[PDB]
DNA sequence: ATCGCCTAATAGGCGAT
DNA sequence: ATCGCCTAATAGGCGAT
């Protein structure tokens, strides 16, 4: 199966980086649009949203006694691991409600690696904002819950998060991303990514790559006396640029102007050099554009 | 949050779990409806989940040099990790394709614990299946893909992918399911489940538990000499009752018509004694009803 | 057939500096 | 603020018996 239809996707995949690479602003334009599509779509149903994550709480006395147990370098104590909540209520729920636009169509392509949502979203507002060039694009987004004692500004990334260069040099080849060198203001890593910045389908289908972040924060009721819960407080929303924007046209990742975009992630010294998460500062890809939003959910 | 609408759930749940253990029939025609379910909406896009699915052999290039390590002891080295194949493009798809039913409606109920696949599916079928006791069920599904190398009639459950009998004593207190001691033929160990027979929302809906697992069974065609990929070969179905019919009434965990239902899982004795996984055999959950169902994707 | 040996990959709370 | 210390929970391939 490998080979089938790999000469076509090789040929397709080439001529077709080189335009989105020497053509940024189409890529910026996908990649804000799935953006706002979000954005509008948390908007559209904020009580529903907000509901599903909070009723969580209520249904408490369900898994009190088999609450996720606590894991990390000395937990307080006082916090239930909320991973799974801000999963489904916000990210599931997401992906049901894009396909739901009566424009989207929405195809789950099989991947054995990626971001906790991915699916081909096919428009025909894509046609007309790339003028013609596609229709489709790979959503890629995956939800970052945080609470009270950890930072709301910034985002840690895995490999298969990120997108890269994505050179494809021989066709028994693959695509390979360039290694990355992550200077921080203290310290230092390599950074890896795995993901091409755009796919082409076994049919032709051109889709380019647009990696969403979402980001549910909730507040620590208990934090005030007597009261409980960890309910729905906002909800970030973060575009990050593909391969060919970070590190080809216009190569954010090494702008001046954008210094620490990238900053060592949380992967502790026991990990494989080229396995290690990078953070991503919410403040500064602030800078670069229209990439980042913040959404008040506790109404 | 956690008191505010405990006593309504608590008064509930126990009258209706009451109800729910004597009349083990609903449950079971709520369970095979959700079953039937899937099985219709697999048929009805056999096409779609096959493409989809087989698609991420064709994306080959995009992964090569970047795949899923191999993981576990002695692995041969000729297979990739296939585990996000099968839950995005046939697990996530799946959930799409049931709220897209006509008249089911969807609802992702936070919860911090639980299978790949958990909602609220609502529809007036389940009214008149339950005579009016509901209308709505939790839906618990879990995506377990295997290879030519494992076995095709087992499934490895967790404690959170398992209801109990979930005694609620104490309204300040919470639901608590039994342990259970499983004997297989040559070994034994303990299981305990951590999921409640049924829920109930703090609007007081009713939401008895159905757990469901989709197992996709992809082939190697690496086995036949220089033929490449990893294709969906077939799904099997099954419905698995909740803890309930287990282990109350008809307690077919208990039943000698049905040793071995359960037998010990795959975890090591470095594990804690009460979360190790347990297995489930397909080839006797075959004879407790129509429980069991092979969908041939090999076409 | 039984069953458990064995490890990749994801996640974010929280302290140390 | 920076950044990495630290561990729960999920998963199924594959050998050992
Ligand atoms: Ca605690
Ligand atoms: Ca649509
Ligand atoms: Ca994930
Ligand atoms: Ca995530
Ligand atoms: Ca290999
Ligand atoms: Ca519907
Ligand atoms: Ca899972
Ligand atoms: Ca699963």
């Amino acid at each position: 199966m490998y080979n089938l239809h790999r000469e076509k996707i090789f040929m397709s995949y080439n001529q077709n980086k080189q335009y989105l690479e020497d053509n940024p602003e189409i890529q910026e334009k996908i990649e804000l649009y799935g953006l706002n599509l979000l954005n509008e779509v948390i908007s559209d149903n904020e009580e529903e949203i907000r509901a599903d994550y909070n009723e969580a709480n209520f249904l408490h006395p369900f898994w009190m006694n088999y609450p996720p147990l606590d894991r990390g370098k000395m937990p307080k104590g006082d916090q239930i691991p909320w991973i799974e909540v801000g999963e489904k209520a916000v990210g599931s729920k997401l992906t049901r409600l894009v396909s739901q636009r009566e424009d989207i169509t929405v195809r789950e392509i099989g991947l054995p690696t990626g971001p906790d949502e991915r699916y081909l979203l096919t428009s025909p507002t894509i046609y007309s904002l790339t003028n013609g060039f596609t229709d489709s694009i790979m959503m890629f987004v995956d939800i970052k819950s945080v609470g009270p004692r950890d930072s709301d500004y910034d985002l840690v990334l895995s490999p298969n998060q990120v997108s890269g260069n994505g050179d494809w040099a021989q066709l028994e080849g693959g695509i390979q991303n360039n290694q990355q060198t992550i200077q921080g203001p203290r310290s230092s890593q390599i950074f890896l990514p795995t993901i091409p910045p755009l796919y082409i389908l076994s049919d032709g289908t051109i889709a380019p790559v647009v990696h969403l972040f979402i980001k549910p924060i909730y507040a620590m009721r208990s934090l005030t006396k007597g009261d409980t819960g960890q309910s729905l407080y906002k909800i970030k929303l973060a575009s990050v640029p593909n391969g060919l924007g970070l590190f080809c046209n216009p190569g954010y990742a090494f702008d001046s102007a954008y210094k620490f975009l990238f900053r060592p992630g949380k992967d502790d010294r026991t990990k494989s050099l080229l396995q290690k998460r990078v953070r991503v500062d919410l403040r500064v890809l602030d800078k670069i554009g229209p990439r980042v939003m913040t959404i008040d959910m506790d109404k």
